[PDB]
């Protein structure tokens, strides 16, 4: 369907991608 949250859910997901990314650049 032609939504605008999917489209905006991809700020959504940058914010979890920040930390999700800090924990493999800081461990692991």
């Amino acid at each position: 369907s032609g939504n605008y949250v999917l489209d905006l859910i991809y700020s959504l997901h940058k914010q979890i991608n920040r930390g999700l990314k800090k924990i493999v650049l800081g461990w692991a």
